[PDB]
């Protein structure tokens, strides 16, 4: 009976293990790995304020991937440099270092919500030729205050950011929104760098390429509208497109079972 207990308790119902990398600047990596070597490799890369966790509920539904979660550098248990570059190149770069020193850089797929989704295009853009295949979840970067944590009671970017959230003991959610507080230096200037980060030209590569893309969004997505799906269509000419009704910004949160049901039924239409 405690919070620490119930997030361990999650991350190993989903099968994750967590780990440390250590970049090139000496700086940390943390990052949840469920060890299936099995699979071919899936980096899921979290958004905006998140972490990790955000796809710990998802991850067990997706047992038949080799899944690498990260938290990001400048979130979650990571590292948070106060001088360095967040952008979404900078954010791809070290992801490629932590699955080249795995070796699971040279083919593997990646997905991604909100920021985590303009890092998923970066990666794509940089490495086409080891990227399979894409997810973009109401993916940041594709342009056609309130998203920033000062206070405890500000939570209510919760009813802002989703329209189905699921049941979380009120001590969980607690100990999440005292990390976001604990950044809020590092939160302003990341999101500063990133509200300008407009991934539209790289994007480019990915039809260049033609690497298989999934965009999937929901209905009632009050942070990036739905409607952004035309921009990514346009641009990304090959893409599968998802809307789910009466969700909002985080899918893999809000519908778990629908969002990873649709990804695997995408993955498998590649064979």
């Amino acid at each position: 009976n405690t919070t620490q207990k119930i997030i361990q308790y999650e991350r190993s119902k989903s099968d994750l293990t967590t780990q440390s990398f250590t970049l090139s600047s000496g700086d940390k990596i943390v990052y949840a790995e469920n060890g299936n070597v099995a699979g071919e490799p899936l980096l899921l890369v979290h958004g905006f304020g998140g972490n990790k966790d955000n796809f710990t509920r998802i991850a067990r539904q997706l047992e038949n991937y080799n899944l690498i979660i990260p938290d990001l550098l400048g979130f979650g248990d990571s590292s948070k440099p106060m001088a360095a570059d967040y952008h979404s190149e900078a954010q791809a770069t070290r992801l490629h270092e932590l699955l080249q020193a795995k070796g699971l850089a040279s083919s593997i797929h990646v997905g991604g919500n909100s920021m985590g989704g303009a890092i998923s295009v970066a990666y794509a853009a940089k490495y086409p030729k080891e990227v399979k295949s894409l997810w973009l979840i109401d993916s940041a970067g594709f342009w056609s205050p309130l998203l920033v944590d000062k206070k405890e009671d500000f939570y209510a970017m919760y009813d802002f950011v989703m329209s189905k959230p699921p049941y979380i003991p009120k001590s969980v959610k607690a100990v999440f929104a005292q990390e976001r507080i604990a950044n809020k230096a590092l939160e302003s200037k990341i999101l500063a760098q990133i509200v300008e980060d407009n991934v539209e030209q790289r994007a480019k590569v990915i039809t260049e390429y033609n690497i298989p893309t999934l965009v999937v969004w929901g209905e009632e997505d009050k942070v990036i509208k739905p409607e952004t799906v035309t921009l990514i269509k346009e641009i990304i000419p090959q893409s599968q497109v998802i809307t789910m009704p009466k969700i909002g910004h985080v899918p893999m949160i809000e519908a778990v079972k629908d969002t990873a049901n649709d990804y695997k039924a995408f993955r498998e239409g590649l064979k």
